[PDB]
């Protein structure tokens, strides 16, 4: 099936998933030269308080942190966005090393790692009705680079044992995800897709300017994990990462000057 390795990589999926090839791909290079500032946008508005994380699950692919979104609990709204979109779930691309596993990239500087909190429009009723919408999901996207720890971060990193393999998953109650955003919301927003198949052009990117800081320790336990099930061979889930896609009739727009 389509994968991050050496023979299903994502120079493969447009065999399987043609849009791969399409005018709306994700991710892309932000060029923090040619995206121009946009005073029409709105302040993002991040409501979290009322979360409820359900459970961690590895898919074979990252793993997800899944929210109860059965009700506006954890919405983003604002900047680009019309309307709310909820919280489903939040997962992580990352490297074998330091110096790559961002998506996005910044004037081609890419990052250790990259957060995704994906939402989507509840006028569409369901996560399954939203991902056909050219305006369905709306993605947080945060860079992680190696300094610091991230003290939220650290309840993810210790269930992650519990998880290695493809198809585990556990419990992941009351985990609180404003732990893992940066102080600025500062961000840049562009139309796009999904980042794995089905590759839908369904996203509204919002990407933020701060990075996160994790450390070394943080990033080696991500790095622990399995892409393959129980009993197989071991193949490390590193470099789930998709590269830069061509942004095509596209603009960036950045919330700051
Ligand atoms: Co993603």
């Amino acid at each position: 099936h389509w994968g991050y390795g050496k023979h299903n990589g994502p120079e493969h999926w447009h065999k399987d998933f043609p849009i791969a090839k399409g005018e709306r791909q994700s991710p892309v290079d932000i060029d923090t030269h040619t995206a121009k500032y946009d005073p029409s946008l709105k302040p993002l508005s991040v409501s979290y308080d009322q979360a409820t994380s359900l459970r961690i699950l590895n898919n074979g692919h990252a793993f997800n942190v899944e929210f109860d979104d059965s009700q506006d609990k954890a919405v983003l709204k604002g900047g680009p966005l019309d309307g709310t979109y909820r919280l489903i779930q939040f997962h992580f691309h990352w490297g074998s090393l330091d110096g790559q596993g961002s998506e996005h990239t910044v004037d081609k500087k890419k990052y250790a790692a990259e957060l995704h909190l994906v939402h989507w429009n509840t006028k569409y009723g369901d996560f399954g009705k939203a991902v056909q919408q050219p305006d369905g999901l709306a993605v947080l996207g945060i860079f992680l680079k190696v300094g610091s720890a991230k003290p939220g971060l650290q309840k993810v990193v210790d269930v992650l044992d519990s998880i290695k393999t493809k198809g585990k998953s556990a419990d992941f109650t009351n985990f609180d995800p404003r732990g893992l955003l940066p102080e600025s919301l500062d961000y840049w927003t562009y139309p796009g897709s999904l980042t794995t198949p089905p590759l839908l052009e369904c996203v509204t990117w919002i990407v933020l300017k701060e990075p996160i800081s994790v450390s070394s320790e943080q990033v080696l336990k991500f790095r622990k994990l399995n892409f393959n099930g129980e009993g197989e061979p071991e193949e490390l889930m590193v470099d789930n990462w998709r590269p830069a896609q061509p942004l095509k009739n596209r603009q960036i727009k950045a919330s700051f000057k």
